[PDB]
């Protein structure tokens, strides 16, 4: 295909305005998948009662820390109790001489009357909307998975989507998707409803990525090729600094929603000024509609020459990509052939870690340490480093020691981070930022190497199944937070030990550097 854009021209000023008008979307859609360690924040809490929250009552000399003990008592964290209150009010525990055993479990209540939450970094999230805490606390990942089995179905349906219908078509009506499930997620008026709506936006966030990355790598001559996935690549980590600088100043949920999901109805409009695949036209039989789009982009461009195409030198040119169709092929093919079977298995074994772990850790960033923004900030600040040294060495060190030692490094953070005492909130944050910086380095190492451990006709086959593997991977993410209840040390363990195997397993891998 090349030569027609290299007489087209293959990086020019369109293929410049493109690659920023698809940088600029994938920056926003990043950030409707972070949002919710700002939407789904979990305020502390407390039950409500009646000494301390009902205004009506007649007023009492008491001042409000002796209210607060005299009506909640003592938990876990030697703090009020976040789903108990007293049946009555414990007069007898304001005095110095009071002992433990003044009190017992049937004192206590359930929180009858609902709860009462911060309002002083958020103004609401939807755990304090719809009590998604004590009982409840398992909605909140619950609601994290369906979202992100919303990625897994949506990416499941847009192949077939994508080839039958096109690149842009599935791209525009997905960004039009975006636009309408976010709004709509944004005013939800109860919880099914609003992991119904998230649903619906996950399954177009997939179209988005899919067709985003296709559709530059069909418009891309290949001497440029790597630098445009690269840039793709930093589109995510651009997203991160985007959404702490965004939800910094939108404190409310339904407001910061719609605020980013606004955005893709103008992405959408100018989707449609966007030129189709000029393959896949030729591909599907439609020549004619290829000349006009290699046209355009050649008037975009300012080429002079563009009289010198026509219908039969497309057709004559591009026959070796009409041909690609003579030979289907099946994720067996893969397992079974002696040799594959093992390169298979370990290298779908690293693509489930890098999602497994981004997704459990990128979620929970309130439980790594003192200040969710700059958290938020950082895991893009070191995103790009991470990104840039891993090519590096990736070009210098070859394929296997870079992606085993990224992902040691991920995972001997991530489990030091159990050993590090919650008193050192600095040093955990640093610990676990380095951890996700590792996994994104990972993440680029095993996009390249997983193009080169397979035979060329199965290459595509490999890295679809790898891709499918780290979507249902991010799918168990969130669920392992569930674990939490024996203590953060466990949620912690798991997300470390994955990498850590998968590390330890890349290592078994052949090096595909020619020398
Ligand atoms: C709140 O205080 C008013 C004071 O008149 C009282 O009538 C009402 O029953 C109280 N309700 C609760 C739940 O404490
Ligand atoms: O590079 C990243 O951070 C990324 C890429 N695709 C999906 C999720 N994350």
């Amino acid at each position: 295909f090349s030569e027609l854009l290299d007489l087209v021209g293959g990086l020019g000023r369109f293929q410049v305005l493109q690659t920023m008008a698809l940088m600029v979307s994938i920056m926003w859609l990043c950030t409707q998948s972070m949002l919710e360690n700002f939407s789904a924040a979990v305020p502390s809490h407390r039950c409500w009662a009646p000494l301390l929250d009902n205004s009506t009552a007649v007023s009492t000399s008491l001042s409000p820390e002796a209210l607060l003990a005299i009506s909640i008592p003592p938990g876990p964290n030697q703090r009020p109790h976040q789903c108990r209150r007293f049946r009555q009010p414990q007069w007898q525990l304001l005095d110095p001489n009071a002992t433990a055993t003044s009190w017992s479990e049937a004192d206590t209540e359930p929180c009858v009357d609902g709860w009462v939450y911060d309002r002083s970094i958020f103004t609401s999230t939807i755990v304090a909307k719809w009590n998604l805490v004590c009982d409840s606390h398992a909605l909140k990942p619950m609601a994290q998975s369906i979202y992100l089995a919303g990625i897994l179905v949506g990416a499941a349906a847009c192949g077939p989507a994508s080839d039958r219908f096109g690149r842009r078509l599935v791209l525009t009506w997905s960004y039009l998707q975006m636009a309408v499930m976010g709004t709509a997620a944004a005013f939800a008026p109860a919880f099914p409803v609003y992991c119904l709506f998230r649903f619906l936006l996950a399954f177009a966030v997939a179209g988005v990525m899919m067709n985003t990355g296709t559709l530059l790598m069909e418009w891309t001559a290949a001497r440029a090729r790597p630098l445009v996935m690269t840039l793709n690549s930093l589109g995510f980590s651009f997203g991160h600094g985007l959404t702490a600088a965004v939800a910094y100043g939108v404190r409310d949920w339904t407001l910061l929603q719609l605020v980013v999901s606004v955005p893709f109805f103008l992405c959408f409009l100018y989707s449609w000024w966007l030129p189709e695949s000029a393959r896949w036209l030729i591909i599907k039989g439609k020549p004619d509609q290829a000349l006009q789009e290699l046209r355009k982009v050649a008037r975009i461009n300012g080429h002079k020459e563009a009289k010198n195409l026509t219908i039969e030198v497309l057709m004559s040119s591009v026959k070796e990509e009409v041909a690609s169709a003579k030979e289907p092929r099946s994720v067996l093919d893969l397992f079974c052939v002696p040799g594959l079977r093992f390169r298979t298995c370990i290298s779908t074994l690293c693509w489930f870690a890098f999602g497994f772990t981004f997704f459990g850790l990128a979620l929970d960033l309130q439980a790594l340490g003192s200040n969710i923004f700059l958290l938020q900030m950082f895991i893009g600040v070191v995103d790009i480093p991470a990104k840039m040294g891993a090519l590096l060495l990736l070009s210098h060190l070859g394929r296997r020691p870079t992606l085993a030692a990224s992902l040691l490094l991920a995972g001997l953070c991530i489990l030091a981070n159990t050993l590090v005492p919650h008193e050192m909130g600095a040093l955990r944050s640093a610990l676990a930022v380095l951890g996700l910086g590792g996994v994104g380095a990972a993440f680029t190492c095993i996009t390249i190497y997983s193009s080169e451990l397979f035979p060329t006709v199965l290459r595509m086959t490999a890295v679809g199944l790898g891709q499918m593997a780290a979507r249902g991977g991010a799918i168990l993410g969130p669920l392992v937070r569930l674990l939490g209840v024996h203590g953060p040390w466990l949620p912690l363990l798991v997300y470390g030990t994955v990498p850590v195997l998968s590390g330890l397993a890349a290592l078994l891998l052949p090096e595909t550097q020619s020398l």
